[PDB]
């Protein structure tokens, strides 16, 4: 399931997640909290190693996206508070106990549900943070009243305990502000008919943190910047220098001198033009390396090699500038002398954003921690 | 890393491979083998339980990509030979002797380099198979003497075995056949020199074997068709009924109605025209349900649903026709009602080939059988 046996490698650098974290901690107000997002496998660096990168940081709580991602956690041994971002089936409301996971609300029918197979005044309650939909359009309250109404119930049953309320938003990464704006409007209008106000008050991503600091709340959830990478792709600058945390190499495992006229990969999409050194990598798009990759070049020996033919499910070919033996290390992300691939270049080939190269690297690709 | 607390299930009917494998071997020369490729854990589908699932279909013989993937099979029971398509790294061959696997092998460099670490008389000789390149350009030798040389050094030095001589084909899906039929003359050169063959003598793959079943040959690599999947998108119609095996199912978790003029997903691409039901499914492309699928239509009570606004990480919206609860069945690969949705389909609205959407479906997502 994990192919140790085969030069194909992903490095990464925690101590660059701690670095991003702390600087982030560090432009952070002394009372405003800093949760790890590190769901889908750690953007596919790694749960549990970026949630201990990530809390020798400053991290103090992180967020995920499934209840046995948290139970991972929670099993790795992380004793702070996990914060699951989406909805949970009712039949698993007794593992949010047992775990004293934080589960995100979105409907006053969900409570009510949870509300039954919760004892009376149980000396666990079920710590809920409610998610206002204010723009995003996904999960949430629509509405203040609906908003309030939520909380007067969860405030009426010591079952509960909500230590938070919250918002996501959909454009912090864009020059254009006004609908962000908008959002912290819908946001604002909704606290405003509400009377306290739980330990938990966050509305900010990585975007959010880095270009609009000023925006409310006393905690923020720290994505992609914990990987350093930039949220707005290219859009603009964030407000510190992020390190790159991910690194991907692998190597030769045959080279060969192709004569003019050779057709190389399926349905001989490329052919010879003259005398080719042609390398082949053992990585394919089953480890992630995506077909559309192809005419990407990637590094050896601090030279650029393009990626010749189709893309194979476990390998690919690369033109090497000049004869050299099996062996040699391939930089696919990285730097290698003055040469250097960002994921964000991988992105703009692939035309997606990092935040889905990375995550589609396949558990088949081992990672190796510094 | 599985998710088995979130709806999102992708469904394998392993009867389905079965039947797709016994309707190959009945259609076989009978004086044929096949072998079950099952590397990229089943191409998506899982290779234990695929693998068995050919081999109850008359399968007697396995290939996968890495060394790793090798041993997998051996620990779950298969004593069956199991070649490895790929060259291994020389630091290996001695677990190739403990798990009496067969290598592949295409250089004279490699094996005089083997035989260095191979006892005289270890009683285990080293399965291998000489893949020659005579289209596609990935590995192989090029020329009919070199295969002479190296296979007169193989039957030579007595540590070795030598199971076969094969090579692979890169458009033998394709309509215009002048390619193929060039790969299969300068492979007939390569035996033509060879005053002898080995055990195996394997040229064929899904698509070779169903259009070009006269090419010669004793074996089969049977690889995508066994999951039934026209190993040709659809240029060619297959020489028999393939049923698909691969099944994708989620549940909405939310609904909400919003009012004309409101955003939905990340950068606010999609505003409804008007009222409508929006629905939120947890898949998104952390699952490999990417990005570029959005506009893409999956299945609710039999009809078909919109994907709006961006897929996020974790989830992705969609347009209701309707009014629904929460809980309904979604459909994004397989049947409801009269409508299908397949892999192909899925791989044409992400301008690839459904190899890829396969073997892109996360780890996370759970895998059930029957
Ligand atoms: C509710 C919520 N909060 C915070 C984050 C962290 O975002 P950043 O990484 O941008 O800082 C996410 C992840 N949202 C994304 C990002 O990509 N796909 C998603 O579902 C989220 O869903
Ligand atoms: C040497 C060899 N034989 C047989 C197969 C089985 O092919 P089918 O699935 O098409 O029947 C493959 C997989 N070759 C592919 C397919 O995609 N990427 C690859 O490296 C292969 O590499």
């Amino acid at each position: 399931v994990v192919g140790w046996h085969r030069p194909t490698r992903l490095h990464i650098d925690t101590q660059a997640i701690t670095e991003n974290v702390q600087k982030e901690c560090q432009r952070l107000p002394e009372g405003t909290a800093l949760f790890a997002v590190v769901k889908a496998n750690g953007y596919g660096h790694g749960a549990v190693e970026s949630a201990k990168a990530a809390k020798k940081g400053g991290a103090t709580g992180f967020c995920v996206a499934l209840l046995d991602e948290a139970i991972e956690l929670r099993e790795a041994g992380v004793q702070d508070p996990i914060l699951i971002l989406s909805v949970v089936d009712l039949a698993y409301v007794p593992l949010l106990i047992q775990y004293d996971l934080s589960v995100t609300v979105a409907t006053q029918e969900w409570l009510e549900a949870a509300l039954q197979q919760l004892t009376p005044e149980s000396n666990t309650p079920l710590r809920v943070h409610l998610k206002v939909d204010t723009g995003m359009g996904r999960i949430g309250f629509l509405t203040p009243e609906e908003t309030k109404q939520a909380v007067r119930f969860v405030q009426s049953h010591k079952e509960f305990l909500w230590e938070g309320i919250f918002t996501h938003f959909s454009t912090a990464d864009e020059i254009d502000t006004s609908y962000f704006e908008k959002q912290a409007g819908r946001f604002k209008a909704v606290l405003a008919v509400l009377e306290e106000l739980p330990r938990y008050v966050h509305v900010s991503n990585s975007a959010t943190a880095l270009w609009h600091p000023d925006v409310p709340g006393n905690m923020i959830r720290y994505g992609v910047a914990m990987y350093g990478l930039n949220p707005s792709g290219n859009k603009l600058a964030p407000s510190y220098a992020l390190k790159p945390a991910l690194r991907l190499t692998s190597e030769l495992i045959h080279v060969k001198r192709l004569a003019a006229g050779e057709g190389i990969g399926y349905g001989e999409t490329y052919v010879t033009e003259a005398e080719e050194w042609i390398g082949t990598v053992p990585i394919g798009y089953a480890d992630g390396w995506l077909r559309h990759l192809q005419g990407f070049t990637v590094l050896v020996n601090g030279k650029r090699c393009e990626i010749v033919g189709r893309v194979c499910m476990d390998q690919c070919m690369i033109r090497l500038a000049e004869e050299v033996p099996v062996g040699p290390v391939v930089t696919l992300v990285g730097k290698d002398g003055n040469e250097e691939n960002t994921l964000q270049m991988v992105a703009e080939k692939l035309e997606t954003i990092h935040y889905e190269v990375a995550c589609t690297f396949s558990q088949r690709i081992p990672r190796e921690y510094n």
